[PDB]
């Protein structure tokens, strides 16, 4: 009775035959069933992601301040990062301008607990500002608020890097000992995730089982309207910001997809900018790019710069509101853009942590994920992410590279 | 003014200096008295085991992940295994008989708070099954709620012996620092540990002279009354498992108790599974017993399978259920069963964490430490544990004695 | 760095009375507040991890083993000079009376001082039931009681027969100190904002009774000055004499250990500078080699002095006439403080934090740390003057142990 197969697929079959499963349950009779035995797998699954975040937000975020130390020349890539915000923030707009014209969510009124989703007006950006500092970071880690375990996983392994180079040796050695401890958390965290993944199959299976149960049927419809709200947008900015700006710049737009060809194809079957980088770093050198300029930035491309994970947040967010029954209000929504970009900046780069960014910008704009209402429909979209996943990731990685091939005319 | 003794006798003529003391202050006049002076540091010891636990309970258990990382070959001691659940399966299912026949905690109405417990009904395991895994290990471990921080100290452990493994050199350096700083702080509890073990006869003393004070005198009764419902169910399964199981097997049962001999003498007066086991190892040796066998099945008897502490902790619970007007349900009854069981499974084997896993029984099956009431009857089983430890332990070696001679019947050999 | 705190005391002062009668409304007191706040949040944070970080630290100084009997003399004397020092402190904070003549009301509803729970209950409440929780919330008192109790333990696994134990021991404490440091990287950052933020906070408690309370915290100066000058003389200059050793030229040959003490105001940079001075005057090897490295984290006689003005100075702005016993609370309180203090340049304020915790006067009370942001404000002048004594007072008694032959 073994676990033994590639599990990007064994999630994906997990839901095409949960959603399979799903319909077939609640429409021949026990509509309950599932909602008592099945969702209760859901419900772990839920719940081990979130085990997750608040260690390897901290850890990973400390190794990513001992590795950016300054000296951490941005005097040269100047040029790209000012490219890669104006993308991904263009991005998310040309999102929230897809969940426009789309309107996925409503055509649901998720009740939940036997009452609607009712929205907690946001206090000021004064005190929020300064809740971004900790008053004491144990505290702040403990119950869990992270935008204070940010400020401080940061403001202490930037901090570190100048306690390797101090003048004592045996301080040096004390620096040290903590950073290879706090790392390997990082590492040991990470075998977990990979773990996870292992019930994700699992997982998946039991949340869109119990979504295509309670709820028929024209829910598939609704999913299905994020979908194209996403994929039919994502096409849409590499014909309107590639396929243009390539264009009106003098480097010929069409024949670059050809001698991309294979950072594009795996970006879509690896979903992973991780995977897809010898990949993508081959390819400049195949398309015949300077060492120096795609040496520095297909690796800044990586982690900064996710063009379609900004705009599949600013989709899914949309999504969300309006499944709660929630006209989700102007200003919010160029928060949203605002959010989006500072989520798909420190997105992962594997396959699952951009819905598992979308986390947070949903918790700004006050729709917290405490809230079963919310959580519920979180529960969909997370759900389908396996979808807009493997579609997402193709752009991640091609709009680095047309930066990277915007930025090549300099010399 | 000085320290120096064997300090488990120095906590034994602290409970009989603590429940002579205690008796006489009550009757002759000030009632109060030790409320006020004595307990608070009877308060004071109680508290010390708490401030334990929590990071013992994360460090011990992430170096035995680490301990343990597939290959980690339960591949011949499946019989050893399968034997030790169902003999500490029955041990606590013998134990709750025992507090049936016997019924220890009645006769006391324990009213603590100007008021008696209350008992606040279950939740579904749905939502406690859910609830052993931690939504931020973080604040899990902080607060201080166990059952995930169980979970993720396992998983973090487990998932870190392949962290070493890995293909990088200086990401095993990584992995390796963590696991060597989580790893000494197990033993810095240790060193800890030991410290409270000599406030120990301090302590002990004032929790048992304040039970003998406030609520005389039956109570002595009453808690003597745990003493041979434990006593004589321990020997009532010494015969009924070990003397039956070895006899309807083949297997000589009375002569195996002589050479057994010093393994069981000192099991009694060193009340510790960790002593009583280059003991326990020669005594196998001693009577004859294959080396593969016993090398690897009384190491395992050690921690796992305990026998007498599963039968003690469902007798425990009884206690004070009945001690706090309560009348403990069914179901509950064979929840206890699997709890203690899954307590006396992962219960220490030094003489104290006993008691302080019997913890853990009472907090499943909705009877708290947290509620006054329970706790201060707690403290009442708590201190006399130093009888009930001795007494205890011996049954926890021999068990794993008679299993390893039960399963010493299999030959053999491979191709 | 402390000629733009007292160029930022003045733009403090001023600026208050010019933007309250120019300044129009809140928007005055908006750009005064959020940077009063995002220091005193930015502040808040450190106390607790240095609280720990470094009393685990100064458990591992201290330690009942490999201390003699060249090691027993000198720390006798160095917890005699610091529990001698905070008392002559105390005695300077009622000679001035820092604080009163300040009735600081802060949230419209001044600090009623609070009084203590019943003593069985708090002295039971130094022992957390769980350390982590105790740590994670806040609570502090246990934060001590856990924080020694480890690191005291833990001076006894290095030692322990097995060698992969003490390695392992090791590397726990090679990472809870260092934490230490780079909470001690991050304090003195935060006294790079304490110009815009502590005279911030400033530019308002100054705004407000202006003519009584620039010279309440000259009051302190003083205070503390002419009270570590006052035992330069009454200290070393008397047992140096009253022992045979020559007392003033003993000054001389200090000469740059203690110039230095002023200006790097740091017990890290005095100290291959302190090293030198006792090999200069010549002291025994075995003996300064030994005892000035224990002089550097352990006997901190000015920091212990400065704690106990500190705390009365906050008392008495309050409106809280601090009584006997905590007086003599805060003796031992500073003592075990300005045992575990850093010896940068922040954590002698930023250990003080728990000075007040100790004897009921916590920070969480808005009236105590709109108090505190004052006094841990001017820090850096009374940090360079201090720090020049806790150098001197391990030279004093290094000296003074170079007699045993
Ligand atoms: N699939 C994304 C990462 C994510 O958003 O989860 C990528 O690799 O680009
Ligand atoms: N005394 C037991 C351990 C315990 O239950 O506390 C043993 O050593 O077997
Ligand atoms: N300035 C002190 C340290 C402190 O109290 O912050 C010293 O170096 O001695
Ligand atoms: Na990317
Ligand atoms: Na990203
Ligand atoms: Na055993
Ligand atoms: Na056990
Ligand atoms: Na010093
Ligand atoms: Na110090």
């Amino acid at each position: 009775k073994y676990i033994e197969y590639p599990v990007l697929q064994k999630i994906l079959i997990g839901l095409i035959l949960g959603a399979i499963v799903g319909l077939i349950l609640g429409h021949y009779g026990y509509a309950h069933a599932v909602h008592t035995y099945v969702k209760p797998f859901g419900d772990l699954f839920v719940r081990l992601l979130k085990m997750l975040v608040m260690p390897i937000v901290f850890a990973s975020l400390v190794v990513g301040a001992a590795s950016i130390s300054p000296a951490r020349l941005g005097r040269v890539g100047v040029k790209i990062v000012v490219y890669y915000l104006l993308t991904s923030a263009f991005a998310v707009t040309l999102g929230i301008i897809m969940a426009r014209l789309f309107n996925p969510g409503a055509g649901i009124h998720l009740a939940v607990g036997g009452q609607q989703f009712q929205p907690h007006q946001a206090p000021p950006l004064v005190h929020i500002l300064l809740d971004i500092v900790p008053t004491n970071p144990f505290g702040a880690l403990a119950n869990g608020q992270v935008l204070p375990t940010i400020f401080f996983a940061i403001i202490l392994g930037i901090a570190i890097t100048y306690l390797m180079n101090s003048e004592n040796e045996k301080v040096r050695k004390s620096a040290e000992t903590l950073l290879d401890a706090i790392n390997g958390l990082a590492e040991a965290m990470y075998k977990i995730v990979n773990g996870v993944m292992q019930y994700a199959p699992i997982g998946v299976f039991a949340l869109i089982a119990y979504v295509m149960a309670e709820q028929g049927v024209h829910v598939v419809g609704e999913l299905a309207k994020v979908t194209a709200a996403v994929y039919v947008g994502l096409t849409l900015q590499i014909l309107l910001v590639y396929f243009v700006l390539l264009k009106i710049y003098g480097i010929d737009p069409i024949s670059f997809i050809k001698h991309a060809k294979d950072a594009m194809l795996t970006a879509f079957v690896t979903s992973s900018s991780s995977g897809t980088l010898p990949v993508t770093m081959r390819v400049a050198k195949e398309m015949g790019i300077s060492e120096g300029i795609y040496s520095f930035t297909l690796p800044l491309g990586a982690t900064i710069n996710m063009d379609g994970t900004a705009l599949y947040q600013g989709v899914a967010t949309f999504f969300i509101a309006n499944a709660l029954g929630s006209h989700l209000t102007v200003g919010q929504q160029l928060t949203i853009v605002l959010t989006a970009v500072l989520a798909s900046i420190g997105t992962a780069g594997v396959p699952g942590a951009g819905a598992i960014m979308l986390a947070m910008v949903l918790h700004s704009v006050g729709l917290p994920l405490t809230d079963p209402n919310v959580a519920a429909a979180y529960a969909m979209i997370l759900g389908i992410d396996a979808i807009l996943d493997r579609g997402r990731t193709m752009v991640n990685v091609t709009g680095d590279l047309t930066g990277t091939a915007i930025v090549a005319k300099t010399e």
